[PDB]
């Protein structure tokens, strides 16, 4: 199942949307991603793509980088995978 | 239009699973070196461009360091990714 945040994100190009528009990325995670340079959603897309869309490696990277739990990293991965299927 | 037809073909549509050699500036020699470093599809090089926040200097130096691109090759690749993003990202 999906959140509305997910559906909103996968429905359109992300442009300069902030990192907090990604499903799973709330205020606390977003702050920590911004602190480490990932201020916009497309920067996280960048990492997803450098990692060749690998679910295990991306979700681990997200845990290591901002402390995302399993649900948060699942939600974020799925929203980027579905965005890519639609637009990349 | 002063871009390559190759640039124009890349920026005209989503890149999907296109190989790295579809990118402007990336001929067979650079493409092989990128592939050997794991950058086998154009979207992986897109990924690096985005992780570098689309910064021209950082991206072009990364390309130089990674596959030996000269100035013209790295400018062409950068420009093709920048215009693709403006169209589709």
């Amino acid at each position: 199942t999906t959140s509305q945040k997910h559906r909103d994100f996968v429905a359109e190009p992300m442009g300069e949307k902030p990192v907090g528009s990604l499903a799973g990325i709330g205020e606390v995670l977003g702050k920590k991603l911004e602190e480490r340079g990932f201020d916009k959603a497309y920067v996280v897309l960048g990492q997803f793509l450098v990692l060749k869309k690998d679910e295990d490696l991306f979700r681990e990277w997200l845990k290591d980088t901002c402390g995302a739990n399993a649900k948060q990293s699942r939600d974020c991965f799925g929203c980027l995978r579905e965005w890519c299927d639609a637009f990349l």
